[PDB]
């Protein structure tokens, strides 16, 4: 059945853990496994204590995220519909134990420097179960990089990458991400000048501007294979739809409007909505190292503004990728 935490996180691996993110689900750490950076997502399951304001999920309720993470990871190795724009999934374990004190130390450091919205995970007993997902390390989130991007050309690249990856997942998996806020877009440096994707057998390239994008966090995502749908049913969630103070919170309500609160259905317009929210962040909340004070860069800005203005008239990421003038 379950294994002890030390199976997944031997002493040296625990000693190198640094906390990088969080959500109601639990905690995300970066560490090193076999000289390789990885990200570890740790989710409490099956217990009766409140955790970050929700009850813990059952093993059955975590399976959708596991399945989705695996399907999107596989897309990097496929042929007809191929993208590296999600993130690799290396392993999944069920572990048992109280939270390691070294992880608490990392948690404390994050709380001291960035602040946490979570409860300190120090109340779990030695019989507590967790799911531990180990992912390829994907870089730094777009929000944390909001003052670090070179120019609007870099912004165009990121939007193109995101759109393409979403299109390929729509094509292969009838995928909707459903929570693609700017914390869920990771950026990593690449020396590749061009990145490659294949959509329904047709391969294309995207200029990288030195960055490779990875879309993460499939907690709210939906997909299907052979008529079998995997999703998070939020039809009875109150709080998800009553956020304020950021366009992000409007996106939840707009998705609910689009799907009539039926979350099992396929509505790839949700991917469009998130891309619109991301484009909006690109135009309003980023500080580029190079301003748009040359005619060439101005032109890119006008193109992104045109995208912002027109993209909500498209039906899916696939429609955007294949038809929108931004990508031509
Ligand atoms: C970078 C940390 C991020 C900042 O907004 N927060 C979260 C929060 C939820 C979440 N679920 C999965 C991942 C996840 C999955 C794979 C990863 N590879 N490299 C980093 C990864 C993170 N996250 N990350
Ligand atoms: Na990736």
């Amino acid at each position: 059945g379950p294994v002890p935490f030390s199976h997944c996180l031997p002493t040296e691996k625990l000693q190198r853990c640094e906390k990088i993110g969080e959500g109601v689900f639990g905690e995300v750490f970066q560490t090193i496994a076999d000289h390789t950076p990885v990200a570890i997502k740790i989710i409490a399951i099956e217990g009766p204590d409140l955790v970050n304001g929700s009850h813990q999920k059952t093993f059955e309720e975590i399976l959708p995220e596991i399945i989705i993470s695996k399907e999107l990871s596989l897309l990097s190795g496929e042929v007809c519909n191929r993208t590296e724009g999600f993130i690799g999934l290396n392993s999944v374990h069920c572990v048992q134990g109280s939270y390691p004190p070294l992880l608490l130390k990392a948690w404390d450091h994050y709380n001291s420097t960035k602040g946490s919205a979570n409860d300190r995970p120090d109340f779990f007993k030695d019989d507590q179960l967790f799911i531990v997902l180990e992912f390829e390390f994907g870089g730094i989130d777009l929000e944390q990089m909001r003052t670090k991007l070179s120019s609007l050309a870099t912004a165009k690249s990121i939007l193109h990458q995101l759109t393409a990856s979403l299109a390929v997942a729509e094509a292969s998996l009838r995928f909707e991400h459903r929570d693609l806020h700017w914390g869920n877009v990771l950026l990593k440096k690449t020396s590749l000048k061009k990145l490659h994707y294949t959509l329904n057998g047709k391969s294309s390239t995207i200029p990288s501007c030195g960055l490779q994008v990875s879309i993460i966090d499939y907690t709210l995502s939906r997909l299907e294979r052979d008529g079998i749908v995997v999703f998070c049913d939020v039809s009875m969630d109150e709080d998800l739809f009553t956020g304020d103070g950021d366009y992000q919170f409007d996106i939840y309500r707009l998705m609910k409007k689009e799907n009539n609160n039926r979350w099992g259905e396929y509505h790839p317009y949700s991917n469009v909505l998130w891309l619109h929210y991301l484009t909006d962040k690109m135009l309003k909340q980023m500080t580029f190292k190079t301003k748009c004070n040359t005619p060439a860069m101005k032109q890119i800005k006008r193109k992104i503004q045109e995208f912002h203005r027109t993209m909500l008239n498209f039906s899916s990421a696939t429609d955007l990728l294949c038809q929108h003038s931004l990508f031509k």
